C-alpha cells in the first residue's frame, strides 16, 4: 500500500503514499500493464466538488473551517439548484497550477507553481476567443523571454454548447498532400490543415505556413482567424559549426501551446484551456524534425555532412540527429528565446521529484513520456523508477471536435 | 476479448488474443502502473495444475493435443508429483521449454532468433567442478571463433530449496571491480560487491580495469568454489575508432559473449536456479550502458576531453556527441574483429517485424517498451512508435535474489 521507487544510478529510494489519494483508472490491470498505450449528472457531481474543495481548504490551511463548512454548503446548494457550480478565482487558479502539477507525462513541472492564469469565462464569441489568445500569446512569449500561461474558456454546460479551439497548438505549420505524392509541410496537421481550406483559409500552400486558429464558441460553428504574424516569434535554425546548416531553410516557432485538451477542476469540465510554456529542444530537434511521419529531415542532413549512409551501423542517423539538436539549441539561445536543453531538463525534474515526495508524498510520473527522445540513459530520469497514477485536477485527453460537432 | 496496439508512425494496428493466457501478476492495478518498476518450494498442491498447462501447450505445439501420447504423459507426471512430490521434464519438454521461456521474454528485443538456441542439459550434474566443465563448453561452443551462436545450460532443478544450483556470478564474463581507500573504482562498479566475494573466497585478484571475473559456482546447496575460465576461451575486442586514432589509447576493451547467469527459469512449475544462457551483443548494451552510465565505466568526460568539444554548457550536446563516437567505436570493433554484434537500429526493425509475426501466428507478443526501446537515439528506432503489452507467459524467465544474501555456509 506504501510504495518504493529507487533511483538505480544514486540508490535514492523514495517511498510514495500520494498515490493512495489516486482516483481515476490506468487502463492496468494485474495481468496487463498498458503503460506504452498512448490513450488508454448532478449526483456524480457533488462528491467531486467535494473531494477538490476539501484538497483546496487544506492547502490554505483552512480544513474544518467555518469558510470551508461554508464553502461546500454554498456549493452544494448551488449544484442543488443549478446543476452545476461556479469556481472562485482563488479555485480556479489553484485548479489549473494543480491539473500542471498533475500531468504525470510533463518533464516540466518544476515550474507548476508559476503559472499566470487567464480567466476567459466571461468570453461569449469567436473574436472574443481570438482576441484572449492574441493576449495570451504575446504575454506568454514576452519578446523571448517566455511566460507559463493558460487561458480558460467557459465550462461545459449541456454539452451541447462547448468552447473548443480545433487546433491541437496555438501555433503550427500547415501540411498538404500533393500529385507528387508526398508531402510539403508538417504532415501531421494534413487533416486539420484541409479543413481549414474547406472552411476558408487562402493557404500560401508553402512549408511553415503559420495555421489559423479554428475557434469554436458556445457549440457554434467554428470561425476562421490569423494570429497577427507580429505575434508568432519564430526562430531561422543554423548551426554554431556548419555554414551549410542554414540553406535547408528550417525554421520553428518559438511558443508551444497545447490547445485540444480538457481540463478538469472539481468535476467541471473545461474543454478550451489552451497552456503554453516553452520547449525542450528535442521536441523540436528530435521528434517535429526527425520523426519519419514528421519533418523526416534525417536523409537530407545526413547527406550535407557526408555520412557513410550505406549501413546502419555507421550510426549516421545517430550523428545527423546530435548536430540537429545541437542547431535548435543553438539558435533559440542566439535569438535569444526561451529554450531548455534535455540535460537540463531531466535534471531538475529529478530536483522535482525529490522536492514532490518530500513534500506532498510522491509526484504521478509516465516513464514512457519524461525519458527524452535522444541519449535517454544519459539523462538521469532514465534510472528513476516512476510510479504513473492519475490525479484531479488535470488536463486529459478529448476527441477531435471534427469528429463531434454537428454543423 | 480483444486488446488492440497501434504503431504511431505506421498506423498498423494489432489485436491481442494471447494476453488471455497470461497467469502471472504484473505489479499494475486499475490505480497504478508499475511498468517502469525494476524488480515488480512448491506443493503438490500447486505443482500439477501448472504441470498440466505446460504439456498441453507442449503437446499443441507438436500438434498431438488429446493424443494418447499426451494423455499418458499427463498421467504419468500425476503419478510422479503424487509420489515424489516433483517431476523430471523430458528431454524434448526441456528444450521447448527453455525456447519459451525467451520467446516469452518480454524485455528482450533479440526474440526473432528465438526458435535457434543450442539447449545444453546439465541435469546430470552433481558437483561444482562438473558446472564448471559444463560452462566451459557452453562458452567455447557460444563462442565459436566469434561467429557467436546463442546458447543455454540447464542445471538441476529445485527440490525443498535447500540443495539449489547456482552461479554465483550474474554473468558468465564480467570485468572485476575495485573500491579503492580514496573512494575511486578501478574496473566495473557494478561488479564491486560480487569482486569483493570472490576475494575473500580466495580469488588472487589482478587489480587492473579489466580482469575477467572467476566463476563461484554452488552445486547441490553446497558452498560454491571458485574456478577461472580458461583465457583461450574468453574472445574480447580492443576498442578502437574508425576516424579518431586516439580512442585505442583510451585502452578499452570487452568481452564478446553476453552470457546471463543469475536468473530462474520456470516451466511446467519446476524452477532451474542455475540455467546460464547467451546471446551476442546489441552495441549499445556496452557503448551506452557499461561504458557511459555514471555508474559504469563513465568515460564520456575523458572521450569529450579528447574530442576537443566544449564541455561548459551542457547544452553544447557533448555527452551526445561522445556517446554516438563510442558507440560507433563498439560496432567498428566487433565488425572489425569479426565478432558478432548487432547495432540498435537493425535490432529494433528486426524486433517489429518479429512482434509483427508473432501477432499473426501466436495473437500477441508480451513487449516491456521500457526495456525494449534503446537508450539513445530512442524515437529514430522504430520500437519507441510502438505501442506494447506487458503481460508474463510461462515459461518464463524470472528474478531471483543474490546468493549471497540466502545462503546458508556450510562451512
Ligand atoms: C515550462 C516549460 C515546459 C517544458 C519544458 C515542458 C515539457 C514537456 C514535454 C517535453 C512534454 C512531452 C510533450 C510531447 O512529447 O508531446 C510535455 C507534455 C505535457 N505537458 Fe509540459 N512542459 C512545460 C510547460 C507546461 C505547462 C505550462 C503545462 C500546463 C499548464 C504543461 C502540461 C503538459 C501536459 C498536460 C502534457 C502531456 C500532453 C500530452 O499528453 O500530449 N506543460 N511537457
Ligand atoms: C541473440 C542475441 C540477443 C540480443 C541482441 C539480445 C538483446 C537483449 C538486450 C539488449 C536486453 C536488455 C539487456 C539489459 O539492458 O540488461 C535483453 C534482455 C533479456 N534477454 Fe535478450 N538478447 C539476445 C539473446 C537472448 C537469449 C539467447 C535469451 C535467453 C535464451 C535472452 C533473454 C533475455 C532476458 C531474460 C532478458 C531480461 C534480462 C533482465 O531482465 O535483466 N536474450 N536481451
Ligand atoms: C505528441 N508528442 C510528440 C510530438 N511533439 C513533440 C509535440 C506535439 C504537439 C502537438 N500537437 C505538441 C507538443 C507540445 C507539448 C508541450 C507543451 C507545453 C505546454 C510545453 C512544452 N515544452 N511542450 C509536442
Ligand atoms: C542491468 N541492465 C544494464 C546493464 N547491462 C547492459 C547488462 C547487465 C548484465 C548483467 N549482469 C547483463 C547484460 C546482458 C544482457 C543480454 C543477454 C543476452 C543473452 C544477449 C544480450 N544481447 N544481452 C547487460
Ligand atoms: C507508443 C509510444 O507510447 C509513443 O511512441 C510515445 C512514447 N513516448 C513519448 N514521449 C513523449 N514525451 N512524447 C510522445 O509523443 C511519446 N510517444
Ligand atoms: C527505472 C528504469 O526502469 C530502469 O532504469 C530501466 C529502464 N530501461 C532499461 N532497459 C534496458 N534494456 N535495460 C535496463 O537496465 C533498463 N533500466
Ligand atoms: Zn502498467
Amino acid at each position: 500500500r506504501f510504495l518504493k521507487v529507487k533511483n538505480w544510478e544514486t540508490d535514492v529510494v523514495l517511498t510514495d503514499t500520494l498515490h493512495l489519494k489516486s482516483t481515476l483508472e490506468t487502463g492496468c490491470t494485474e495481468h496487463i500493464c498498458m503503460g506504452s498505450i498512448m490513450l488508454p449528472t448532478k449526483d456524480q457531481l457533488f462528491p467531486l466538488a467535494k473531494e477538490f474543495l476539501d484538497q483546496y481548504y487544506s492547502s490554505i490551511k483552512r480544513f474544518g473551517s467555518k469558510a470551508h463548512m461554508d464553502r461546500l454548503e454554498e456549493v452544494n446548494k448551488e449544484i442543488e439548484s443549478t446543476s452545476t457550480y461556479q469556481l472562485k478565482d482563488t479555485e480556479l487558479i489553484y485548479g489549473a497550477k494543480h491539473a500542471w502539477r498533475n500531468a504525470s507525462r510533463c518533464v516540466g513541472r518544476i515550474q507548476w507553481s508559476k503559472l499566470q492564469v487567464f480567466d476567459a469565462r466571461d468570453c461569449t464569441t469567436a473574436h472574443g476567443m481570438f482576441n484572449y489568445i492574441c493576449n495570451h500569446v504575446k504575454y506568454a512569449t514576452n519578446k523571448g523571454n517566455l511566460r507559463s500561461a493558460i487561458t480558460i474558456f467557459p465550462q461545459r454546460t449541456d454539452g451541447k454548447h462547448d468552447f473548443r479551439v480545433w487546433n491541437s497548438q496555438l501555433i503550427r505549420y500547415a501540411g498538404y498532400k500533393q500529385p507528387d505524392g508526398s508531402t510539403l509541410g508538417d504532415p501531421a496537421n494534413v487533416q486539420f490543415t484541409e479543413i481549414c481550406i474547406q472552411q476558408g483559409w487562402k493557404a500560401p500552400r508553402g512549408r511553415f505556413d503559420v495555421l489559423p486558429l479554428l475557434l469554436q464558441a458556445n457549440g457554434n460553428d467554428p470561425e476562421l482567424f490569423q494570429i497577427p504574424p507580429e505575434l508568432v516569434l519564430e526562430v531561422p535554425i543554423r548551426h554554431p559549426k556548419f555554414d551549410w546548416f542554414k540553406d535547408l531553410g528550417l525554421k520553428w516557432y518559438g511558443l508551444p501551446a497545447v490547445s485540444n485538451m480538457l481540463l478538469e477542476i472539481g468535476g467541471l469540465e473545461f474543454s478550451a484551456c489552451p497552456f503554453s510554456g516553452w520547449y525542450m529542444g528535442t521536441e523540436i530537434g528530435v521528434r517535429d524534425y526527425c520523426d519519419n511521419s514528421r519533418y523526416n529531415i534525417l536523409e537530407e542532413v545526413a547527406k550535407k555532412m557526408d555520412l557513410d549512409m550505406r549501413k546502419t551501423s555507421s550510426l549516421w542517423k545517430d550523428q545527423a540527429l546530435v548536430e540537429i539538436n545541437i542547431a535548435v539549441l543553438y539558435s533559440f539561445q542566439s535569438d535569444k528565446v526561451t529554450i531548455v536543453d534535455h540535460h537540463s531538463a531531466t535534471e531538475s525534474f529529478i530536483k522535482h521529484m525529490e522536492n514532490e515526495y518530500r513534500c506532498r508524498g510522491g509526484c504521478p510520473a509516465d516513464w514512457v513520456w519524461i525519458v527524452p527522445p535522444m541519449s535517454g540513459s544519459i539523462t538521469p530520469v532514465f534510472h528513476q523508477e516512476m510510479l504513473n497514477y492519475r490525479l484531479t485536477p488535470s488536463f486529459e485527453y478529448q476527441p477531435d471536435p471534427w469528429n463531434t460537432h454537428v454543423w
